[PDB]
């Protein structure tokens, strides 16, 4: 599994190139794994992945929550890995064939797929939560090794960890701004994801250091 | 919206030159183009403005938005800043995530299309069972534009029943995936066609053929 420094992943959702680069560089000594999503990619282009690789020694997780039909999913994954992303996050709710399409591309291109099971926001309770356990089980059956689960629902994150087993890799967003606790989340997740609590802080470096200090014993 | 010939081109080619050439070859038949991540992630968001500059076409950004509210807002803003007239959003993530998109769309003078049930086999696993409820949610939220599957006419018909005749419904899965143009238009206002057009030996003749088959519609 990827070795995430300090078990902390930066969710870089700033939409300005200059700000995104500044903040990421300021926390570089604390984080070596950055999650880049569509807010930044659709604002600055896929070349932003290339720029991050060039400027920082950071792994890149493309949080694109791939959720299309198999044929389109394959194209999205190909373009994303071609750009330099180490891994891509895919939704499981669209079904097994859609996930398999991503796994196949990742396999042939030498990259990784992260399967998003349950989400952290309130709306996730409407449809996603009820299908989450099965989505996770489907991932295990498909050979998925990396997963994404909600920090905002400890009980659910715990169950997801059980389903995927201790050997699987699990990252969890919702820490900070959404209310998730770093320490509690790390009881089940291999790494936590933090966005606003870091990039909107007056001193992003101090914010990252603070999070790490609170989980030093872990 | 008034979609020429009730036919929307799904431009999923991943090369700027080919995407532009093919779209130009069928411009006389279509005035509405659906641009998704295959093209955008390969050529950049600037491709949207280029389409509006070269063609007199509406642009539907098929990004199947499926994040938390906060992120959905940012995605919609970036998408509309690029010139997209509408954006397609997943309903599965819940009402708050859809509302986030509706807010930005209202702010920038754009439309939100709610994707209920999908057209591929995998849609039967989780999406299909929640589709009717997702459509009802759209109705409760005031959504007026929807996306339903050409591959399952009975399901597409049910979606139409839920949203009513006033709502606008577009449907993918025609051609390559097996959907029939004419049958799909019994329920959808417009059909979406990708590969059956852009991968055909003669894209223009392909588009012309589809239109000829639905001439009476
Ligand atoms: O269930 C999920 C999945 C996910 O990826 N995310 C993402 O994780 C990040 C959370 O950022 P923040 O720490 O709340 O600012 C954002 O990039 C979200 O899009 C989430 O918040 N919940
Ligand atoms: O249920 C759905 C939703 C959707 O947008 N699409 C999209 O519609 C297009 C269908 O293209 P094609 O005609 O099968 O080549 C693609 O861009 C898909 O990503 C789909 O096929 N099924």
């Amino acid at each position: 599994v990827m070795d995430v420094m300090n078990r902390l992943i930066l969710a870089m959702d700033l939409m300005n190139r200059d700000d995104a680069l500044r903040v990421t560089g300021e926390v570089r000594e604390y984080i070596d794994t950055v999650k880049i999503g569509y807010p930044l990619v659709l604002s600055e282009g896929m070349d932003i992945i290339a720029e991050f690789r060039k400027r920082f020694g950071c792994r890149i997780i493309a949080d694109f929550k791939v959720a299309d039909i198999p044929e389109t999913n394959e194209k999205i994954c190909r373009a994303t890995f071609k750009a330099g992303a180490d891994a891509i996050i895919v939704h499981g709710f669209p079904g097994a064939d859609s996930v398999r399409a991503c796994l196949n591309v990742a396999e042939e291109m030498g990259r990784e797929v992260f399967l998003l099971t349950e989400m952290s926001h309130p709306g996730a309770e409407m449809f996603i939560q009820g299908a989450a356990d099965e989505i996770a089980r489907m991932g295990v059956d498909l050979g998925v090794k990396n997963y994404v689960g909600p920090s905002t629902r400890p009980e659910r994150l715990s169950r997801l960890r059980e389903i995927i087993g201790q050997d699987s890799f699990l990252i969890s967003p919702g820490v900070g701004a959404q209310g998730g606790d770093p320490g509690e989340t790390l009881r089940f997740a291999d790494a936590i994801i933090a966005g606003r609590s870091i990039y909107l802080a007056d001193n992003p470096a101090a914010a990252a250091a603070g999070i790490i200090e609170s989980i030093k014993d872990l």
